[PDB]
């Protein structure tokens, strides 16, 4: 009977929620989504950072399942796109979770699942879920008794989160845990954002997610990445107490791609009863720093930071490339294409480490012919902007570039410099929008900040559709020229549009006797430099 | 046909959450409110800072109602101690609110309560309550599609936010009214927390109601305070539009606490449909810049910011001085019984100027024998801090001081001087403290930073407790050298015993068996000097 108190082993159990190809919304064990898999579309995570999160946990299983793609000629075995044919390893795979049933409950009264089953504070304190749910702050800090569908989480809905605060979590002070030789009087001083956390993250999309597991199953053997034969999950280590690793295990850590994306960043413990989950103990993990891990996390952008170099005394330093939630996806292409980012040149950056390594996996790919050129991808953009001193989230971002291949191929002078050089014709038109803003506040005496602020919103805003579908034009049929100026003249049309609707605004102002018509002659003024000007920055449209 | 217009009249209906002295709670009219505040202890807002604004409606009201308190004199006529007499004066407010029923009505077709019956976007979108719920961000931030309660409120706790919107309220990109003139294409871009969030608010609580808004009820005569004869609530100015009033009115404005206590900070229009509230539209309202607004904000500590005096090309600027989620209350009595803050000279600021109104009122109230030497009041402190630029709420402040009034009296060498020095005292102890757990840290080769950032926080910890229990000693009858005496001996016994743990936390490594001499001959050094330099940073202790 106590046989139903760890009864919720994942393997089994329904707690993945997907969205097969006919709109159909179910929760499945593992077992099943591997099963299945070429019939969904994809997971939906809770919140879009669990998608990532859960992949990633799939991914480790893969991997480990297969002792994963060494060669490429070794993944294209794995890999058709006959529709009818797709099916995953399901025997390698049910072999493998069979191996570790006991690992993979989350209820076990030792081993359970991605938590020290006897974590406690001192005097056993049990904190509410906000800790471990992303949408939700903690209590404490709002003073609420006002309860907020957080008292009382499914064992399905806790294990998701779990799973996803390994990856995504804030540097608070924690609680400390017991037996942790770092809980300083019973709390957890900040150690830093759990590792998923420090990524502008990056996975590949397909059709199916088939498709997409495949796809971002990367070979060990591909250039500049890092994957020790004893690379292997968390649940393949031995389980972890309220301790970090030592030093020296965590000298020649992680181990690879099942490590990392099995990480332990925190410790976490679950509180629960015959049917639900109540509370958790939330302290600190393994601390892994993010600088120079650009061999080992091939799901995110690099840049070069001096500042770090000069600050650690060593020569190179690079970092994740964080998402930014102001600017759309497709506006750093320059970066996902051919890893190209504004400063460059200034910093010493490599567009060869800056391109996620996951990127040059499937360009790869096409390099080698298992993907066609005209392959279609989606790009996706997942990441957490952490808020005030990394310690709360201010929100998640979740973006996505949709696109054909050949762009990572011909990321030179091919149809990848295009679709760059359309990004910096788009960038190179806004200014000119936001320079309007300005010339018209100053002709009406007002501060330009804001409203040119505001008038480069509107503006890549205007823009966005547009560009996006302009992008999925881009083929191995299509001309240079011709993409670049169809994409020149539709900006020159929605630019010089918005900027009408600007001097419209600007007139309604005017008169609500000297300085008036001045903002009338004057925004006037302003509006022609500005039509000679988007002219000048957009000279193919000329039409 | 009257069920056609669906109504919640403010005044008449619960809403108010309360909790009388034997525990019960139970939710209440503004009415029944005025009339048993002296039977409860205290408002129950659904978050400190509804209380925080909602007494300021509360006592808006309250001034208005009285033509407010003019002399002390007069507001001398409203008050005893005795429990068994304490009235407000219901009379005069039963009418007051009589009179402008139709001004307090939350469903009204036309002039409903604190928002805009009128108001839209261009497509008409309907935003959820994450807007104006404090506990809760936006669904949007989080592409959430799940409910954490707030699909629906009840029309109660609805007015509640409603009301903690206008006070506080993040400085996003918010929706754009149409008939806004700053609506830039369907968005109101950044324009400034709500009023309230500029303060490190603070208000003086009783042991019931009663007393707890007397008790924050200025008298208009008060010294360094901006009341015009204008002064009025919103609801006696007329109802306001998608519009922000124009330059030339808030010229002239606040008029004083009434118009102050009552901001149309943001404009706001609630959806309903029967039985609850469904939906929200909030856009910006009138701006009120913080800047030299210590003549009509009685509620914060003023600072004066010499940085912005550059920026501005003005001489002089004050700005409120926001609470600090980090320290204890009682860490900041400099302030708050002298007006006297650690960068003081530096800034050129005035200590008159830094302590709030709302004490300086007490402390006349004092002077002028009206509260006995050794009343006692609790100090409140709330504030909101304000996240990433000024966008999301971090966490709300809520903390506040338990004192004798004569602290606010003999603030000059007598008790309140007392006060402030064994606070310095706490202060100069706890770095002897992280002096320690540093020179430890360095004695094994560990980095120094984080132990002592953790042993300063266990020492402010150990030493909170305590001290305002120490605090409470302090009444007319007390001897001042006796007891800083009496605290730096308190100090010194707590603060030597954390040392001790330290000390033994750093032994406890090979403690137990598992683990150069100069780990154990400089640690002990280290043991021996924190003792000895606590011994002098607190000379008084044997």
């Amino acid at each position: 009977m106590t046989t139903d108190a760890p009864s919720f082993n994942l393997i089994t159990q329904p707690w993945l929620p997907v969205q097969y190809r006919d709109g159909t919304e179910k929760e499945l064990s593992l077992l099943e989504v591997f099963k299945q898999a070429p019939l969904l579309r994809r997971l939906v995570g809770d919140v879009p950072t669990q998608e990532f999160a859960l992949l990633r946990l799939l991914l480790a299983i893969l991997h480990d399942a297969i002792g994963g793609p060494e060669d490429s000629d070794e993944w294209a075995e794995l890999w058709t796109q006959d529709e009818a044919e797709q099916q995953l390893p399901f025997d390698c795979i049910a072999s493998y979770l069979e191996q570790y049933y006991h690992r993979f409950d989350l209820l076990h009264p030792t081993t359970p699942f991605f938590q020290v089953a006897d974590l406690h504070t001192q005097k056993n304190d049990v904190f509410s879920l906000d800790r471990i749910v992303a949408d939700v702050p903690n209590g404490e800090l709002f003073f609420t008794m006002r309860a907020r569908g957080v008292d009382r989480l499914s064992f399905a809905e806790a294990a998701r989160w779990l799973v996803h605060a390994h990856a995504y979590d804030t540097s608070g002070i924690k609680s400390g845990a017991v037996g942790d030789p770092r809980a300083k009087g019973g709390k957890g001083y900040p150690q830093g954002v759990s590792w998923a956390g420090n990524l502008g993250g990056i996975l590949v999309e397909g059709a199916n997610l088939y498709e997409t597991l495949l796809l971002n199953l990367v070979a060990f053997d591909t250039d500049n990445l890092i994957v020790t034969p004893e690379d292997r999950p968390a649940w393949r280590q031995p389980p972890t107490t309220a301790a970090p690793a030592d030093d020296e295990e965590l000298a020649q850590r992680p181990y690879g791609l099942c490590d990392l994306y099995t990480w332990q960043s925190r410790r976490i413990r679950l509180h629960y009863d015959a049917d639900g989950v109540y509370g958790v103990l939330l302290a600190y993990g393994d601390p892994l720093a993010p600088h120079n891990k650009h061999n080992h996390e091939p799901m995110t952008a690099w840049r070069r930071s001096p500042a770090q170099e000069k600050k650690l005394k060593k020569p190179q330093v690079y970092l994740p490339r964080e998402h930014d939630p102001t600017r759309s996806a497709w506006r750093g292409l320059g970066a996902l294409v051919a890893g190209e980012a504004s400063g460059a040149e200034q910093r010493g950056e490599a567009a060869a480490i800056v391109r996620p390594r996951i990127l040059d996996w499937v360009a790869r790919l096409v390099n080698e012919g298992f993907l066609p050129e005209d392959y279609f991808i989606r790009t996706r953009l997942i990441g957490v902007s952490y808020g005030t001193q990394q310690a709360v989230i201010d929100e998640i971002v979740d973006d996505h570039v949709a696109m054909a291949v050949v762009l990572l191929h011909e990321r030179d002078s091919g149809l990848g410099r295009t679709a760059i050089k359309a990004v910096e014709d788009a960038e190179k038109a806004v200014t000119v929008l936001g320079g309007l803003a300005a010339d018209l506040a100053k002709a009406a005496g007002a501060d330009p900040e804001t409203p040119r602020a505001a008038a480069r919103d509107r503006g890549f805003g205007m823009l966005d559709g547009p560009f996006r579908t302009w992008l999925a034009t881009l083929a191995p049929g299509t001309d240079a020229t011709e993409r670049r100026r169809a994409w020149q003249q539709k900006a020159h049309r929605i630019i010089s549009d918005l900027g009408r609707q600007l001097v419209a605004e600007a007139g309604e102002a005017a008169w609500n006797k000297g300085k008036n018509t001045d903002v009338w002659l004057n925004a006037s003024r302003a509006d022609l430099k500005f039509r000679a000007e988007l002219k000048k920055e957009l000279p193919m449209a000329t039409s």
